[PDB]
């Protein structure tokens, strides 16, 4: 009934909209499709996707700065194709899961260039709550674009048949409480006491209750998605070893914090809202705790308690 | 260069082969393709796939009894289409992961009907080491058929482009030791002491070493595959609560035990080789511990030790 | 390297462009894709395609009036989705060729609504040289969008793989003279003397020469395309029996006259340029003679001569 | 409901069947699929397809000699992969129609090697009525395999979705009389008097009647198919200039004569049944007149009359 094309544009009418967004979302989708295709019949793959997003974004004529998980230095579009947009992406998230055919995907966040000053990285270093829009594409089982703007969150399923994305749920809102905790527990020797105490509670309900089911796919987007659609909680915390956890703020953490918050979720470092943290590096990491609010809250209480 | 079609047939030449197998593998693949297709643009889905495997298998003219995770009672093909083969399948494995687009798949095992007696369930109740061939199809990221016969293990990638499966690795052999433990740890309050003691060791290496990474996707085939191609260990043990664990022997446990053993892996209940257990029910469960031999061994030592 | 998306938009930048076009071409393409898909695995089909073009065009928000070969009465979009554009289409051209899997396609022409008056058919009744843009999609062998605006003519090939159209030739220009005449000769008893005399010349070169090859596929777009890319001439003339020939002016004749003229071709009724004829009916027919200029000219000379 | 796979095999059961056929039809189909794919997103293409048919046929292990329109000399499979079958194919028929996206296809005929003598061309030089089976694949609009064995004629539609061919009509039988004559009339100066007199009758019905519609797509298979499913007549006769017409007997003429005869059609040189002509060259041409019997008969009467 409704393509992402129709949908985006119908939002642009809504906002007397720049629609510079539209071109941009449009190029983006072209990419996602290109990736879905490379992936579905396949670290070059890591690399292939990068270029694609970089190229399509350039030609969108709607972006000025690009931040890629896969690139040392931020990219500024040569002037002719310049756009008022700044885009940070994890081109395909889940290196580890590439070779064993586990779900992988693309995460992206869009900021409006606020700077009058010629576009520079500094343009990328804004807090997550400046995002104009954020989303991800998940290539597993099926492809799914999850787009989230100020309005709320909307899921579109890719139909390889007609080469379009198609609204399935819009908008989405996450269960207030869930049954699934997602964290890499090998790092158990390293976890702060709040996490630890927290994990135990999930395995040994004090109020006798069922213990949470545990899932960790290994791909952020896969885990973040399951989280979004099923409810529950997802964790990549700091350990003694990585002070700021492992997941980067620009292309991994904020988009998902955003998606999560717009869905009525929550996303904290354990000490603060992820969106509200203003970065000092285009490549900085940040502990992330997201998902059903009731659940994230429960853990925040531990953190508060332990300090 | 080589389709599964060419490949199977080139094995049939090898064995002066019945090739009743060929028709059967062939119908099977037709199915996998049908499923890949339903899944990639989608519990009816659970149900849809069932029929497909049931129908294509019937029309193969090479099977007599069918055991399906999804059916209360075993199926015996009406006589005209009868075949000397008995096939047990989990039509799509990972109900829980269906809706959130995590990798799912099909597991299957093929036994030759030994019984002179008219085909009955009893035909299905053989030990895993009577399997003629066993395999699975994994719909995530990409599709992949993993076929394993007496010869060894071979991976074919589905190419949606020409509608064929195509050899990528053949045969496969698993790393002797790995870095990844896969188990649902919510059930931690229930785990026997050997598991427990075992999990700790992975998180707190006594020989100071890196602690294993942990992954649990939620789908058996997804986990079993990652295990196969990356090395490591996968666990669904009995707890106090489920005496014989959760995974069924016919369609989930044995195929994977087989795939695993033919790949040079290992697969124990913790007390015995999974293949070597002769079932009393077409729907019985069985604790399963598989993957890199060195790893499974390490845990077997715990089990032995604790008894 | 270049999608139709990128391309269209890069023209819109060029013209400070309305880009209301872009949305429109975009919806159009969505359709073509939908049709390609229905067709490639298939008079309902005639009917299915109609709706698709009608719906996608409505939702484009860029059209006011629609003229369809398949509809008795012109369609005016309900006001909210109104656009400054008027679109006439043969939704799929070649009814006769549907069932026997011969190439079929979609022909379309876009006019800017000039009328201040509320949109009415009269909005459709303009001469072909008022077209803003015209084109067709050809579903045979491969899919191909041929888009032609004031600039010139450009061919994009559909890639079912990523669900995009991709520039292959742009712009196109037709050979000045060709080797192939295309006309349904069963109607030979009916042809005016100029056609007749003309056909003979092709079969019996007076300047001893090779006689033209003859092709008539049965689908206008198929024939018009072969004509465009190979050179030669295509004919659907009036006979005694159909005074104004068989092909309709709005959705069949003008788009192709346009495509042809922008490619440096020619398109006459035999008495006048097809574009320059101002219609009195949204469903009127008109004799059409198009293709390589040298060839069309040769026949015009006959016509002049015989009058 | 029914794949070509199931169907072929269900014929092999029927005939206690060699099923060496099955492997062969199976490899064949693999090819057709490969070609459909190359074609649908594209003289290399002429050449690409050749190899594919050559390779897949070799690996079928069911053919000894191959005759290809595209190869000067007949091919004999290196001994290990030898089969009792001889296959003559036009790998893709309609060179002229390749670049302008008009329907193209593959024509093939299968003979059982009768010769005790080591396989040599002489193995290919049999009359058309020795064909074991004959068919074609048509890539236009949609893909369609038309398989015809002693039983009768059956049409399978390729479904790019699951990568299978699927029965749509089986068997087929052609209308006794039709409304469409198909011939390249540029060659009109060359046509024998019987053709000429014949063509006129179609344009000027003596019994006042409608004159036949005329279609000539340019691709043999396209024309032959339209003919088969719609009825009518198709002609590539000898002229003064080409004594034996243009179409080759092994890979173009006989398969279609066969398909046509098994469908209840007719196929004559004008002087004799095409099947009944025993060739002296793997690359020889032969005038062909096929299609609805009543129609072909009408023309045979002319031929008889004029001699
Ligand atoms: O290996 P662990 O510690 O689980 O880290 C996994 C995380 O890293 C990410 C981020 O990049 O993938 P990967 O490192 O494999 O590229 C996420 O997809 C995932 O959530
Ligand atoms: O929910 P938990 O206890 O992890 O059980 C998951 C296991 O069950 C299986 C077996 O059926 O899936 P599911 O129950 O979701 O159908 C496996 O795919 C998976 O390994
Ligand atoms: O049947 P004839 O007289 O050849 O008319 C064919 C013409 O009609 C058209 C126009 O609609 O197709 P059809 O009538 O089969 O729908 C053109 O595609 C084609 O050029
Ligand atoms: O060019 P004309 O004389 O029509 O010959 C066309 C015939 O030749 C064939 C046979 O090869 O195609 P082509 O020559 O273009 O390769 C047939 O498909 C078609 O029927
Ligand atoms: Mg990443
Ligand atoms: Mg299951
Ligand atoms: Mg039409
Ligand atoms: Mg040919």
């Amino acid at each position: 009934i409704v393509t992402l094309t129709r949908f985006v544009m119908e939002e642009g009418r809504k906002a007397r909209g720049t629609g510079e967004m539209t071109q941009l979302l449009n190029s983006l989708c072209t990419a996602v499709k290109a990736i879905h295709r490379a992936v579905r019949k396949a670290k070059k793959l890591d690399v292939l996707s990068n270029d694609l997003v970089i190229n399509v974004l350039k030609s969108s004529f709607a972006t000025c700065v690009l931040v890629s998980e896969e690139d040392k230095n931020a990219i500024i579009v040569e002037p002719e194709k310049r756009g008022k947009y700044v885009v940070c992406f994890d081109p395909l998230d889940g290196s580890s899961n590439i070779d064993c055919l586990v779900s992988i995907g693309t995460i992206f966040g869009i900021y409006r260039k606020n700077s009058t000053d010629e576009p520079s990285e500094k343009d990328a270093l804004q807090p997550g709550r400046n995002l104009v829009a954020a989303g991800y594409a998940l290539y597993g089982s099926a492809t799914m674009l999850v787009l989230a703007m100020v309005n709320g969150v909307n899921c579109f399923m890719y139909d390889p048949a007609i080469g379009e994305f198609i609204l399935v749920d819009r908008d989405v809102k996450i269960k207030k409480k869930g049954s699934i905790y997602s964290i890499n527990e090998g790092y158990a020797k390293e976890f702060d006491p709040a996490i630890t105490e927290y994990i135990q509670r999930k395995k040994f309900p004090p109020d006798n209750s069922a213990p949470y089911g545990a899932r960790y796919v290994g791909s952020m987007v896969a885990d973040v998605h399951r989280t979004l659609v099923y409810g529950g909680i997802f964790m990549y915390p700091a350990n003694k070893k990585s002070p700021k956890g492992k997941l980067r703020l620009l292309y991994e953490c904020n988009p998902m914090a955003y998606v999560m918050e717009k869905a009525g979720g929550l996303a904290t470092t354990g000490k603060e809202a992820v969106l509200d943290i203003v970065p000092t590096d285009i490549h900085q990491r940040a502990p992330i705790i997201l998902g059903s609010p009731e659940d994230v809250t429960e853990l925040l209480e531990i953190y508060q308690k332990h300090a």
